[PDB]
């Protein structure tokens, strides 16, 4: 069950964050906590392809190296806040699971800079959902959370403390493919 409804940054800048690079994810909390690994690596890509607001996914569970890719459209819902779809991919977008009805999240942008940022996710497959995901992203991958981002969790009435850090898992990351399938 999903129980927040996470508020978007105050003048979120949609174009820097939507910029076609990479973000991390360095830290994450799920208020279901089961529902989630306590060791995970996952990224993603975000930006504007051919005028479509677009997401590219990677998923990697580093102990039982279960790997997936996803390729979002993002349908606005008010400045920092989407519905999203989702297609799984192979690594070059080739459709492995086809965009579906009942298959979306919804992906709020809670705070963002320049190199560090705070989302919240509610995942839907079909009646099922992931709980309430909040992430905190840094577009370098070996980034600590700063003070600003950090801030942001408190601002939420969250405690950075209580997520669970990536940064203990070897992570690598395909750039590359995560770039490339926001066109796809
Ligand atoms: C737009 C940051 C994230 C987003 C937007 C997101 C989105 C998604 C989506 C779309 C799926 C379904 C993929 C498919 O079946 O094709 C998924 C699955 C999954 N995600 Fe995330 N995710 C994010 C971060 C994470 C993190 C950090 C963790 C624990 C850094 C996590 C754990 C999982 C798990 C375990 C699954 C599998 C669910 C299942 O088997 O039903 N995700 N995620």
């Amino acid at each position: 069950a999903c129980t927040k409804n996470a508020i978007a940054q105050t003048g979120f800048n949609k174009d820097k964050y939507f910029n076609g690079d990479v973000w991390y994810v360095t830290d994450y909390l799920d208020l279901e906590p089961d529902d989630v690994p306590k060791r995970y690596c996952a990224a993603l890509a975000a930006g504007t392809a051919s005028g479509k607001l677009k997401e590219a996914l990677y998923h990697y569970d580093p102990k039982t190296q279960d790997t997936f890719y996803d390729v979002s459209e993002l349908q606005v819902e008010s400045l920092g806040k989407y519905t999203a779809n989702f297609k799984k991919v192979d690594k070059n977008g080739n459709v492995k699971v086809a965009v579906t009805a009942g298959n979306y999240y919804t992906f709020t942008v809670m705070y963002a800079d320049d190199s560090s940022a705070l989302i919240h996710t509610c995942l839907h497959k079909g009646n099922k959902d992931l709980g309430d995901l909040y992430a905190v992203l840094n577009r370098n991958k070996d980034a600590a959370a700063g003070d600003k981002v950090k801030s942001a969790v408190s601002a939420a009435t969250l405690e950075f403390s209580k997520f669970i850090s990536t940064k203990e898992n070897n992570c690598a990351y395909d750039n590359d493919s995560l770039k490339s399938l926001l066109t796809k």
